[PDB]
DNA sequence: ACCTGCTGCGGAT
């Protein structure tokens, strides 16, 4: 049993002098990779998955022309960190080679991202590196230019953090780029995927390899986390101060000053800039200084120069704290970071495991992680998150099926340089995972829209007698300036693409002391998943029924600290005192009260996430304007639905038959604000909207105007591929209709209770749903 | 009172 016996003597001798022994994930991965199989490596953050995917390819490059290895990272910071960390093995091979009198190998390593200056991009095409590190977006650019000629020799493709794109149109974008690559090679490259958070393994492996078989490497995972949920104030409902931020910022500086290097994660860029300002202002007042800053920001809007210095000073431990977004969530190996702080509950359990994983990033080390709730109901969010992280209960991922807009974009790009065979392009598309069942009718339908069908611009010419697609002038410049799959989002700061007479684009689509509508806020993308929503209610119900003893025991195995136990107990007690019972996975609560203006307000309490409450609000809305004649559309969130009715009220308003749900949602989604937004993002991603400058993505006000003016014409044609895909994304990717159906099935089974209660003043849970 | 998510981002003249 020798995992290093396969490699040459030099690489074997180096790895022995560098590490005590390979990890199980390395030994298994080297076996599968060396035998030629596509391999998905599933192991915790301290497992050495980088060398698992790289070392065999490195050994072959060391053995006595063109880019040979292609590493793809979803994050730029990780891409640069991999380049720096590959210096240790390459430097070691050289030391060992020369120790034994052999000539040193020359292995080049390059990084191609958006930060690469033009002159360096030209140097990387004239002299391509043996190991190319890049992003999915940039891989798309090289495949849609003369740079692809350097990729004709690629033998290995590493897709790091494959879970981060598997369930998105960004990964479908990546899935097609890789198939376009395989068509540039004599032999499709070997594909290797890495992730500590894979569920289900078989589906992520299907995303990585498409139709090719995948050896799944997933050895027994032992990763120790030291998690903690700290609440600095004794009562979040009655704060001595204007806000909870001052006491939170205090404990963070306390935690940073107590640890060598810490990463503080914020769920937005503005909050990261804010906290960095606060943490420095606190550190200065404590140290009599007006002298390095204690903390510095890292996120997408930071320049590359400042970003580079933050990563370098973090790599060396010079920087004691960095306040980052998800730009540092994955992969980075900062040996000086022994603490990760998460402000607010993270967007998912998997991300919390990835973020906290940055700390203790060595084999066998513990990852220390502290979560700070922002408000009362966020404390439950952080607790459930810590709970699921300790048991590894992450979300189940599902590859979006047949995303036609992603296809249309690649179709312009694959034919931007040459004429492509429609059959061959279809054959390659079906080899990817997201299009394995693509109907040929949908394929030709997409080509028709790109060619011939007038507020849009077609970008290709289709010869059906020959089966050939050719590009119209500027197709390449259109594809390369597209930006990929990530959509242009933006908020109406008052009004842009105005309607005068900050707000969410969807809230805006639904346009002194008089009753007002509550601004609907979609944080970003889909919302809470149904399985995690169930876990939230089961946590709330369980802990709201424990004597203080079992309660305290339960909180301490989550790492509750400060006053987290007091505030959770008080929160559930007060919610119990207000509605008798607390909402849970088995009991929904319908709460009713009258506004100070005399208007009724009926709130549905349920933890099952926005993916279920989104479509449920559509159904309630249809009934409200049909059965009651009220056109005000209800506000939906992760933790329930808010309805407002002028004074004339029941819970049967929310209850529907299981077979009634899916048809209703299908009929209402076409007029909803979500569909208008996702039709715009789809139309732009398909490269069909007219832009203001050929080599520049049109401003958001202009996308909206042209997309809205296009939809008013496309509504007339229900078979329009953009309409089809917009409906496809809303119902399958945003909503979770199967979850909404079984929820109604359970309510019909009398297995999900419902309680009507009238309150004199909003309960704690109702107060939270009202703007906070 | 939390004061309303991120990721990435031309090329050929
Ligand atoms: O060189 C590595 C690094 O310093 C850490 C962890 O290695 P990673 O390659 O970053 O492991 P992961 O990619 O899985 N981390 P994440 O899931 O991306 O977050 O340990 C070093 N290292 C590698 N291999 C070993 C062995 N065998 N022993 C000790 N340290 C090792
Ligand atoms: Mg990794």
């Amino acid at each position: 049993a020798d995992p290093l016996g396969r490699f040459s003597a030099l690489t074997r001798e180096w790895f022995t002098t560098a590490f005590a022994a390979p990890t199980p994930a390395q030994a298994d991965a080297w076996s599968a990779i060396s035998e030629g199989n596509n391999t998905l490596v599933i192991a915790p953050t301290g497992s050495g998955k980088t060398l698992a995917a790289f070392l065999w390819a490195i050994d072959r490059l060391a053995d006595p022309q063109g880019t040979q290895v292609l590493y793809v990272s979803p994050l730029k910071a990780l891409a640069v960190d991999v380049e720096r960390n590959l210096r240790t093995p390459l430097t070691g091979i050289t030391r060992v080679a020369e120790r034994h009198g052999l000539p040193a190998p020359s292995i080049t390593v390059g990084v191609r991202s958006g930060d690469t200056p033009p002159n360096q991009r030209r140097a990387m095409i004239a002299n391509p590196p043996d190991v190319l590190i890049t992003t999915p977006e940039s891989l798309f650019l090289m495949l849609t230019s003369a740079a692809r000629e350097t990729l004709t020799s690629v033998r290995t493709v590493i897709v790091d953090e494959v879970h981060a794109v598997a369930a998105t149109k960004r990964g479908a974008h990546l899935a097609l780029s890789l198939e376009r690559l395989d068509q540039l090679l004599d032999t499709p490259a070997q594909r290797i995927g890495l992730s500590a958070t894979v569920r289900p393994p078989e589906e992520v492996a299907r995303f990585l390899s498409g139709q090719a078989p995948t050896t799944i490497v997933c050895p027994p995972a032992a990763k120790t986390f030291d998690l903690s949920v700290q609440v600095p104030v004794p009562d979040m409902a009655n704060l001595d101060n204007n806000s909870i931020w001052p006491d939170v910022e205090e404990r963070i500086v306390d935690l940073v000053e107590a640890h060598n290097s810490s990463i503080v994660f914020a769920n937005s860029r503005r909050l990261a800039e804010r906290l960095t300002s606060r943490l420095n202002e606190i550190h200065a007042e404590r140290s009599g200084i007006e002298p390095p800053l204690l903390a510095r920001a890292h996120h997408g809007s930071v320049s590359k120069e400042q970003r580079a210095q933050v990563e370098d000073d973090l790599k060396s431990g010079r920087l004691r704290a960095v306040v980052a977004t998800s730009s540092l969530e994955l992969g980075i190996d900062m040996g000086a970071v022994d603490l990760v702080i998460q402000v607010e509950a993270p967007p998912s359990v998997a991300s919390g495991l990835q973020r906290v994983g940055r700390a203790g990033h060595q084999v066998g080390e513990i990852s220390q992680g502290v979560l700070f709730p922002k408000h009362r109901t966020d404390l439950i969010g952080c607790a459930v998150t810590v709970q699921r992280m300790q048991t590894g209960d992450i979300e189940t991922l599902r590859v979006p099926a047949n995303p036609l807009d992603v296809l249309a974009q690649h179709t312009v790009a694959v034919a931007a340089l040459e004429p492509v065979d429609a059959d061959a392009w279809f054959d390659a598309v079906r080899r990817s995972a997201p299009f394995a069942t693509l109907p040929r009718s949908a394929f030709e339908a997409t080509l028709d829209l790109l060619s011939g069908k007038a507020e849009l611009r077609p970008r290709l010419v289709y010869d059906r007698d020959t089966g050939t697609l050719t590009a119209r002038p500027g197709a390449q410049r259109l594809a390369v300036t597209s930006g990929g799959a990530i959509p242009d989002r933006g908020m109406f700061t008052v009004y842009l693409a105005s309607e005068t007479e900050e707000l969410d684009e969807e809230m805006v689509y639904e346009s002194p002391g008089q009753p007002a509508r509550l601004p609907f806020w979609r944080g970003d993308s889909v919302g809470r998943p149904a399985e995690l929503g169930a876990a939230v209610g089961a946590f709330t119900g369980e802990l709201a029924s424990l004597d203080r003893k079992a309660f305290d025991k339960r909180c301490q195995k989550m790492g509750f600290a400060g006053y987290a136990t007091d505030n959770l107990h008080q929160l559930l007690r007060e919610q119990r005192e207000a509605t008798g019972v607390v909402p849970s996975d088995t009991t929904f609560v319908v709460e009713r009260f009258r506004d100070e203006l005399g208007d009724w307000r009926v709130i549905l309490h349920s933890p099952y996430g926005l993916r279920v409450h989104g479509p449920l609000a559509l159904a309630v809305g249809r009934r409200l304007r049909e059965r009651y004649g009220i056109d005000e559309k209800p506000t939906a969130s992760d933790d329930g639905i808010i309805v407002r009715l002028p004074d004339s009220p029941g819970a049967d308003l929310f209850v529907f038959d299981a077979d009634e749900i899916e048809p209703i949602v299908t009929a209402e989604v076409g007029g909803s604000a979500l569909f208008a937004s996702r039709f715009r993002e789809c139309a732009a991603r398909a490269l069909l909207l007219p832009r203001r400058h050929p080599g520049k993505r049109s401003p958001l006000w202009h996308q909206r105007q042209r997309a809205a003016q296009l939809l008013d014409i496309a509504r007339k044609y229900p078979d329009f591929p953009i309409v089809l895909e917009a409906v496809r994304e809303c119902l399958q990717d945003v909503y979770d209709v199967p979850a909404l159906i079984e929820l109604m099935h359970k309510i019909a089974q009398r297995r999900l209770r419902i309680v009507e209660v009238e309150t004199a003043t909003p309960s704690p849970f109702a107060a939270s749903l009202l703007f906070g």
